[PDB]
C-alpha cells in the first residue's frame, strides 16, 4: 500500500503568527513556521532524536565548553546564495543585540556562550559574542560553563541562521513573503492573514532528495471544536495540539487510530504579573495557589490525561527527579481555603469589597473554559473574596499584552526547548529576557547559577529543586497541569509518531500513504 500521488497536507497550525522572523518571536505557532523555513545546526526526527541539520558533523571539547560544527560545503540558500558561518555568526548575533530587542535574547546566556549575558546587558557589543566562522564551514562555540547538553539546545528556533547578505540589504523588510530567504525544507507560496500559509518544496534545500511533502497548507484556527469540525469534514488533516474535552471520550471511541495523545515536556500556568498591584505581594500570590483546585481542571474540565502540578518543571524531565511537589498540595481542600480566605481577609479583601482582576487568555475555547472553572473555583473557595472577569485576545495582541507587562494574571503555556530541566528553571531568572512574570528573586538567580558548574547530573538536579524550591514559596506563578498534546491525525498521514516530547512538525518528516 503505497505513496500517494499527491503528497500535500493541511494542518492547523492554531493562530496566526506574529512574525516569521525568528528573532522577534517566542511561540509555538511562530516557530513551527521557521522550523519549516530554515534549518539551524541540528534537527530532530518525528520522536524529537537529533539528526544533522546544516551541520554535517560536530565535536565538543572533553570539559564540554567548546562546540565545534562543520557546515556543509555545498548547501545553499533557497536563492542560491551559499550557507556559511558567517550567517550563523550573524543570526546569534543578532539575537543577542539589543536593538533586535529579542524574546529570546537570553537563550544563548542558556547556552552559556562567552559575552551573551553582557552583551545582553548592553556590556559589550554583538561582535564580542564568544563564537566565530573559524573559515567559511566552521562555526565554533565557546561556552564559559560545562554545558553537555548543548547540541540539543542548538535545535531551536531562536539559533536558526538567516541569510546575512539579504537580512543587511533589505531590513526587516526580509521578512516579507516577496523577500523571505531560507534553507529549510520548504519556502513561503502564499500567505493570507487570519487564513492561510502555504508552503511548497525549496529544492535547493541540501535534503530535498528525501522531502515527500510537496506543499503543505497551514490554517490558523483558533477554536478546538472548529479544528475537530474540518478535520471530520475531511478538509485539515491534523489538528493543532487541543481538543474539546465534551467531544473527546467519543472521539477517541469513533475515529479510533486517528487520535494522538503525545505526553509532553510542557507546563500550562496563570502567570500572576509579580511588580503590579496586588500580585506584587506574596500573600495575595499565596491564596491564589491555595484556592485553586487543579483536580478540577484535569478531570472535569479537561479530562484527556493532563495531570495536575503545583510546580514549573515538569519532574519527568531529565535532572527533574529531585523536584518536589509543595506541602500545600497535599493538604486538604478545606483547609487550604481556609488559608486562602485568612490571607485575603488580611489583605482587606470581603463579599462587599473583592479582589477584582481579569484572566488574560488568548482566543481559544479550551482556555476559555479553563478560565471559566478558575473563575469559578476562586469565588466559591473563598465565599466571595475572588471576583474575576476574562478578558480573551488574539493570539498577536495576547503576546504583546503579557509582554507590555499590561494584565494582572495572564494564562500561559511553556513547552521545553530542550530536554533538560533549565529551559524551565531558565525562565524564571530575573534577566532572563523570557520572564513576563517580572519574578525577580537573587536566590533563585543564585541557585540556578551555581547548577551551572555542577559538572555531574546528581549536582545539577538539586539546584534545580532548590531553585524549584524559592520560586514555590515566593508563590511566583499558578502552575496547573502538565500537558498531554492531543491531536488528531488522518491515517492516510504518516511520519507523525506521538512520541516527540517537544511535539513539533516538521513537514519533511511525513509523508502520505494510498489506499
Amino acid at each position: 500500500t503505497q505513496l500517494d500521488e499527491k503528497q500535500h497536507i493541511v494542518i492547523n497550525n492554531g493562530a496566526e503568527p506574529q512574525s516569521f522572523d525568528p528573532h522577534k518571536t517566542e511561540g509555538v505557532p511562530e516557530s513551527n513556521v521557521a522550523y519549516q523555513l530554515l534549518e539551524g545546526l541540528v534537527t530532530s526526527d518525528s520522536e524529537g532524536k537529533l539528526q544533522p541539520g546544516a551541520a554535517e558533523s560536530w565535536e565538543n571539547t572533553p570539559d564540554f565548553k567548546t562546540w565545534t560544527f562543520h557546515l556543509r560545503k555545498d548547501a545553499k540558500w533557497s536563492n542560491g546564495d551559499p550557507v556559511t558561518a558567517h550567517d550563523f555568526v550573524f543570526a546569534w548575533r543578532r539575537l543577542v543585540d539589543p536593538a533586535t530587542a529579542a524574546p529570546y535574547a537570553s537563550y544563548l546566556s542558556y547556552l552559556q556562550v562567552e559575552n551573551a549575558q553582557d552583551i545582553i546587558d548592553g556590556k559589550k557589543k554583538p561582535a564580542e559574542l564568544g563564537v566565530e566562522a573559524k573559515d567559511d564551514y566552521t562555526f565554533v562555540v565557546h561556552a564559559t560553563n560545562p554545558v553537555p547538553y548543548a547540541v540539543s539546545l542548538t535545535t531551536h528556533q531562536s539559533l536558526l541562521p538567516l541569510p546575512q547578505k539579504v537580512v543587511e540589504k533589505l531590513g526587516d523588510a526580509w521578512v516579507k513573503k516577496e523577500n523571505y530567504v531560507g534553507n529549510g525544507a520548504y519556502k513561503l507560496a502564499n500567505h493570507i492573514i487570519n487564513e492561510k500559509i502555504e508552503f511548497e518544496r525549496n529544492p535547493l534545500y541540501w535534503n530535498d532528495k528525501e522531502t515527500v511533502i510537496n506543499s503543505a497548507t497551514f490554517l490558523a484556527i483558533e477554536n478546538p471544536s472548529t479544528d475537530v469540525a474540518r478535520y471530520r469534514a475531511g478538509d485539515l488533516d491534523m489538528t493543532s495540539y487541543g481538543l474539546p474535552p465534551e467531544q473527546f471520550a467519543k472521539l477517541k471511541k469513533e475515529l479510533l487510530g486517528e487520535v494522538y495523545v503525545t505526553r509532553t515536556l510542557g507546563t500550562y500556568s496563570y502567570e500572576l504579573n509579580n511588580k503590579k498591584a496586588p500580585f506584587d505581594n506574596v500573600n495575595i500570590r499565596k491564596a491564589l495557589n491555595l484556592s485553586l483546585d487543579r483536580n478540577v481542571i484535569t478531570d472535569k474540565v479537561l479530562g484527556q490525561g493532563q495531570t495536575p502540578t503545583y510546580v514549573f518543571t515538569p519532574t519527568y524531565i531529565e535532572e527533574g527527579h529531585l523536584i518536589q511537589q509543595p506541602a500545600y498540595s497535599k493538604e486538604p481542600m478545606a483547609q487550604r481555603n481556609e488559608e486562602a480566605i485568612k490571607l485575603l481577609e488580611e489583605a482587606g479583601y470581603s463579599k462587599a469589597n473583592p479582589l477584582k482582576f481579569s484572566i488574560l487568555y488568548n482566543t481559544n475555547e479550551n482556555h476559555k473554559k479553563v478560565a471559566i472553572a478558575a473563575a469559578s473555583m476562586w469565588k466559591a473557595n473563598t465565599k466571595g473574596l475572588i471576583d474575576v472577569k476574562l478578558e480573551n485576545q488574539e493570539w498577536k495582541t495576547y503576546i504583546d499584552s503579557r509582554r507590555a507587562g499590561r494584565y494582572d494574571v495572564a494564562r500561559a503555556g511553556w513547552h521545553a526547548d530542550y530536554n533538560q530541566a533549565t529551559t524551565f528553571g531558565n525562565y524564571f531568572l530575573s534577566n532572563s529576557s523570557n520572564n513576563t512574570a517580572k519574578y525577580a528573586n537573587p536566590e533563585y538567580d543564585k541557585a540556578m547559577a551555581e547548577s551551572y558548574a555542577a559538572t555531574d547530573a546528581e549536582g545539577r538536579a538539586k539546584a534545580y529543586a532548590k531553585a524549584e524550591e524559592i520560586l514555590g514559596k515566593d508563590y511566583g506563578i499558578v502552575p496547573i497541569f502538565n500537558y498531554v498534546n492531543p491531536r488528531l491525525v488522518k491515517p492516510y498521514v504518516k511520519g507523525y509518531s506521538g512520541k516527540d516530547p517537544q511535539d513539533h512538525i516538521y513537514l519533511r518528516n511525513l509523508y502520505i500513504i494510498k489506499h
